[PDB]
């Protein structure tokens, strides 16, 4: 405490909350979404995904998603690009920032995607030469940074490579992703203080999971720290493949009645904010995933 | 950090859950509640309650439970006491542990049992004078230590001050009632410092609803602080009427897993903590409240 004053809340609801819902939704209903959460005063959003719809038919119709949200000036609306041609697809809509991906965990990696952390970095790099030539920004995320599901603990050094790797090639930032949600407040810190002998606090965010009940103290373990970048995803939109679908992302109304509560300025309106979880979870619907959001709800 | 080595965890699940669920259940369930949790290494448990069935079916029985539960000599099975004659049936029921309540919010005061704090305080008297002449402990649980559902802001000197009447009134043990999950971290930590003016650490207790999803951080904020003593549901049961009816108690995986990843000693084993917490979830069922629990379900 040495607390931020200030933080940053990385609104992943339509991407990553949405893709891992089971119900796809319609292109007119996830443009309300981004445009509600563009009234909530939200200044990071990522909007959709340009990976293939032939497997992800959750993110369909994100280019429709683009031209169709009234994007504010001050504001980022990021997209997921996973390869080569999903960046020219995103390029193709107009956008103005990308995300790319990689594991801390070598088992992780050949599961999820068929290759070691090197071979995927490399993969990585003809799209980060693509986007440093259209001025396009590109973040990047680490999955399993506080433990794997096949291979258990991680390794904070290991997590502080993949950071060091992807800063190295061009990304601006770097999320670090417990995407198990099995992380604990002090391996956390941990985790925080072996990164940032490689990449400073000011290029690291937070992208915690809530599987396990963990995420805002997760967070408040990261303020603690210094770092004042946190991914969380609106309503608690969608779940977990290792946990059969429960609880996935914090939820943002969760986090934002943390930074309230400690006077921590984010630009974001909780009422505005709930507004936008409580109608997508309607169009889903899907009780509200958020424990703040269903108390405020139900008090009003 | 400046942690605690050593944290009590006070299962309230059988009275506190049980009580704050809808559907009422069978001694033989309620016995073999308490039978699992003593099974966990849990070494107190809140058994039941002699308030009124009349008021609350949920908890009749108690006595039947008391004199059915496989007792392990160093745990402490405790009950609530909310008046004489509830302190003379615990008495019957060889109860070596009683616990009262009172509230740091005048208006709360008024509105949930028709009296000024005072006057519930005084009303107390004769069930300390009663249990000092049994030797039966008494525990005094505060509402409202975070803010109040009618008045808002409850200022920290206010709790301080029932923290010491109840411990000057001979109450062993105090427990910090944030009861509507309103609370936040830094506030929770501010709370400490003012209570810890008049009552030592030691003689504290830390009880957090979840209902705002801000529990586990409030404990770890406490655990900064040196509280090592938490009330939490098994499983998460049941809920809070200021939500209608959504997520009350802070659940029991959920803290011990926090204190697992801490490597903080709390007795508790884990597999048979959530074998408990599943089969009454069954019973009810309720789909299980804690998080921890059913992402460790679904992945054995
Ligand atoms: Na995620
Ligand atoms: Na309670």
């Amino acid at each position: 405490m040495n607390l931020p004053k200030k933080v940053r809340l990385v609104e992943v609801g339509p991407r990553d909350g949405l893709q891992n819902e089971k119900q796809p939704i319609e292109v007119a209903d996830k443009i309300r979404l981004v445009d509600d959460l563009s009234a909530a005063g939200l200044d990071y959003i990522e909007v959709g995904s340009f990976v293939s719809p032939k497997w992800v038919p959750q993110m369909a119709g994100s280019a429709e998603v683009f031209a169709g949200i009234r994007q504010r000036p001050g504001v980022t609306y990021a997209a997921l690009a996973p390869n080569l041609k999903g960046f020219e697809a995103a390029l193709e809509s107009g956008v103005k920032e990308v995300a790319v991906f990689a594991a801390a965990s070598e088992a992780f990696s050949q599961r999820n995607i068929n290759c070691s952390i090197k071979d995927s970095l490399e993969r990585f790099v003809p799209v980060l030469e693509a986007a440093r030539q259209h001025q396009v920004r590109v973040r990047g995320y680490i999955s399993c940074v506080l433990g794997c599901p096949y291979d258990g603990d991680v390794d904070p050094r290991q997590v502080a490579w993949v950071a060091r790797e992807l800063q190295q090639m061009g990304c601006y930032e770097v999320s670090l992703g417990d995407t198990i949600g099995v992380g604990t407040a002090g391996a956390t810190r941990r985790l925080i203080e072996a990164v940032a002998s490689e990449v400073p606090r000011e290029r690291l965010a937070g992208h915690f999971h809530d599987t396990y009940g963990q995420a805002l103290a997760n967070i408040y373990a990261s303020l603690l720290e210094g770092i004042a970048v946190f991914d969380s995803s609106v309503a608690g939109l969608g779940g977990c493949p290792y946990a059969k679908g429960a609880t996935g992302n914090v939820a943002s109304e969760d986090v934002l009645y943390l930074l309230n509560g400690l006077e921590i300025h984010t630009g974001v309106d909780m009422h505005a904010l709930v507004d936008a979880g409580q109608r997508i979870c309607a169009v889903l619907g899907k009780s509200n995933g958020s424990r703040a959001a269903k108390a405020l709800l139900a008090k009003a």
